[PDB]
């Protein structure tokens, strides 16, 4: 399948080269997989989701995304225009309030929630979780990411927006999950992407068009916008049969565009997510 005049990041992760605007992908498009967006919530009523998105948990007084962040990230995973994995089932977990603030203990609660809940859902092609959030190093926050990953959920985390080595941030520094930095449409590491040997992969994160609440769209920027490219990609690769939840971060790295970003410090991977679908 081909989707012309696509947001640049979907064209990028289907291409070897920057400067193209068509997104290519096999039409299965993540059918039969499940992605949990653990964030401010998802405006599931957005027609872009077509009935495939459900809130399933909140730790606050409403499960609605009253911020916009969770809805944008979820749209990159799996909205019909703006998504990678256009036939995946989405699930929301509101661990962030509406300003974007969550305590670690509730974040943790969300995470263990997914390791359990997946067993209430039909995900025969595989389970993913997408965490576009974080704060300073915590062993506990990190342990809750290793558990979620160990439980057979592909875990994708934002490396962080401080232009700092990410080993000091959580859940980014955790080893066993897939820590995502960001790039721009000219293949520059993004000016705000954390970096550091704990990264596995880079994805589009500067000027990412996606859904927003009210039924709307906007372009925003972050390792948060890069993260759900890799989560949706992993859903797409599960569904095909290329990899598994426990093997997907390695498979994506093995199949990445290798050498191609500027602005990658010494010691940080120079790997860019790629679906290998057109070449
Ligand atoms: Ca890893």
């Amino acid at each position: 399948a081909a989707q012309t005049n696509a947001p640049w990041g979907l064209a990028r992760i289907s291409s070897t080269s920057p400067g193209t605007s068509t997104y290519y992908y096999d039409e299965s498009a993540g059918q039969g997989s499940c992605v949990y967006v653990i964030d401010t919530g998802i405006e599931a009523s957005h027609p872009e989701f077509e009935g495939r998105a459900q809130m399933v948990k909140t730790y606050y007084y409403s499960s609605r995304d009253g911020n916009g962040h969770g809805t944008h990230c979820a749209g990159t995973v799996g909205s019909r225009t703006y998504g990678v994995a256009k036939k995946t089932q989405l699930f929301g977990v509101k661990v962030l309030d509406d300003n974007g603030s969550g305590q670690y203990s509730t974040i943790i609660a969300g995470m263990d929630f997914v390791a359990s809940d997946k067993n209430n859902r039909n995900c025969p092609k595989g389970v993913v979780a997408s965490l576009s959030l974080g704060g300073g190093y915590s062993s506990s926050v990190n342990s809750a990411a290793a558990r979620l990953q160990s439980s057979g959920v592909m875990v994708a985390v934002a490396a962080g927006n401080n232009n700092a080595d990410a080993r000091n941030y959580s859940p980014a520094s955790e080893p066993s999950v897939c820590t995502v930095g960001a790039s721009d449409r000219y293949d520059r590491r993004s000016s705000f992407s954390n970096y550091g040997s704990v990264l596995d992969i880079f994805g589009p994160g500067t000027d990412i068009l996606s859904t927003w609440i009210g039924g709307s769209t906007r372009s925003i920027s972050g390792t948060s916008m890069a993260t759900p490219h890799v989560a949706g990609l992993a859903a797409y690769l599960m569904t095909l049969g290329k990899t598994t939840a426990a093997s997907a971060c390695r498979y994506i790295a093995d199949t990445a565009n290798k050498g191609d970003l500027s602005n990658i410090p010494f010691g940080t991977v120079n790997l860019l997510a790629y679906n290998n679908y057109q070449a």
